[PDB]
């Protein structure tokens, strides 16, 4: 390990967290990142970490999960941090405030967070203009193995969920390498019901028609982000719809409304989605299930509790082609990105994989 990793993890981050409420801390993190005020990213990505998936090259398989940069303000700073790809959002069609404060909570004893933001969003028009200001810069980044994802949500008061997602495809689709249909936020009433077979089929048919209507150079992959709290029936149904419609991939998983036995944080019974270590293995097992149900033919972005190279490799071996993290960044700071990549490379070598690609779904072939 490096000195930076230790300093951030043991001293700087815990000290700053002791001084700032979680939302203020988040806002400062976005601001600092957007301005490029970050420790020097020492880790050079090796060829072993390159993944080709979703019609793109990814320089490394470690991305920033949705919810950190909700409004597309810090994309370049996130690449500077060493992320192989950036996902922004969720973005709603109209601007909306989200829930009253406080709405984010740290569980330090669990290395977890609970949030109930409720899709606070600058809205499609603001984010569209923000991305347009760097659209050609992004085109070059994408070509150089650094793709951009855009995660779409729906407004609280909308009377037509499918039309909300359709508007997101039309407005932000042309600026994204991939789009995410987020039907798994636990913080918007009725949203998770869109994961049901009939609702999902209707919704995704509309989303895919809108995507297919975009010009070729502006036509993103479409992925669906799912909950960790689905029944076996729900998962079978999602896999069936994914295959029927030719959905490009899955993001597995969002936060959990479960509260695993053993949580110690004083704030464990706050309403919202739980992220970080207590989610890790629930997410891994959901990746494992979804990979098997889709016969390994549908790319999966694995997310939930990734804080180390071992966490990343477990999700990759379970069937993820790429991974994302968020909560680990909140505890360990920017050095966690290089840490995960360096550990992942070392483990791939130790386990006799030629690269990340060889390890994808390896557990299913044991
Ligand atoms: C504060 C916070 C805000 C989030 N906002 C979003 C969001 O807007 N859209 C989304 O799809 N996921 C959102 N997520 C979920 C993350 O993208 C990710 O699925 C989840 O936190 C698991 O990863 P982690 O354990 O590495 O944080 C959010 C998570 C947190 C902690
Ligand atoms: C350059 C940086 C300075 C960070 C200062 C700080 C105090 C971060 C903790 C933190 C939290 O405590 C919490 Cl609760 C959240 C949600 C977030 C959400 O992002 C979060 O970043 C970052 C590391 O990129
Ligand atoms: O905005 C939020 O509350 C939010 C959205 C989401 O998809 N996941 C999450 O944990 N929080």
């Amino acid at each position: 390990a490096t000195g930076d990793e230790r300093f951030y993890a043991e001293h700087l981050m815990p000290t700053l967290q002791g001084l700032l409420d979680p939302e203020s801390a988040h806002r400062l993190a976005v601001r600092f990142t957007s301005l490029g005020l970050l420790p020097r990213a020492r880790f050079q990505d090796s060829d072993m970490l390159e993944v080709r998936v979703l019609g793109h090259k990814f320089r490394n398989p470690v991305g920033i999960a949705a919810g950190f940069d909700k409004h597309g303000e810090a994309v370049d700073g996130l690449y500077k941090m060493g992320f192989g790809f950036v996902e922004i959002g969720s973005v709603t069609p109209k601007p909306q405030e989200g829930n009253p404060r406080p709405r984010v909570f740290r569980l330090p004893e669990d290395q977890a967070v609970i949030n109930r933001y409720g899709f606070n969003s600058h809205g499609l028009s603001v984010v569209e203009h923000r991305l347009r200001a760097r659209q050609q810069k992004q085109a070059k980044l994408t070509e150089d193995g650094l793709p951009l994802g855009v995660n779409l949500g729906k407004n609280k008061t909308s009377v037509d969920a499918a039309e909300d997602y359709a508007e997101g495809v039309r407005v932000l689709g042309p600026l994204a390498d991939y789009l995410v249909v987020n039907v798994s936020s636990p913080n918007t009433a009725g949203l998770r019901s869109l994961q049901g077979k009939a609702e999902l089929r209707r919704l995704l048919t509309k989303v895919l028609q809108e995507r297919d209507g975009l010009r070729r150079v502006h036509r993103p992959a479409v992925l669906v982000k799912i909950a960790p709290d689905l029944t076996s029936q729900d998962k079978e149904d999602i896999a069936s719809v994914v295959k029927e419609l030719g959905i490009d991939g899955l993001i597995v998983t969002n936060t959990t409304v479960s509260r695993p036995a053993g949580l110690q944080g004083a704030l464990r019974s706050e309403t919202g989605g739980l992220s970080g270590k207590p989610l890790r293995d629930l997410s891994t097992q959901t990746i494992r299930e979804m990979y098997a149900l889709t016969q390994g033919r549908v790319p999966i972005i694995g997310v939930g509790g990734v804080s180390s190279g071992q966490d990343a490799l477990e999700k990759i071996r379970a069937g993820a082609s790429l991974v994302q993290l968020y909560t680990a960044l909140t505890f360990w700071g920017p050095p966690v990105v290089g840490k995960v990549k360096r550990e992942l490379e070392a483990l791939l070598k130790e386990q006799g994989f030629g690269g990340v690609t060889d390890a994808i779904g390896a557990d299913h072939r044991r």
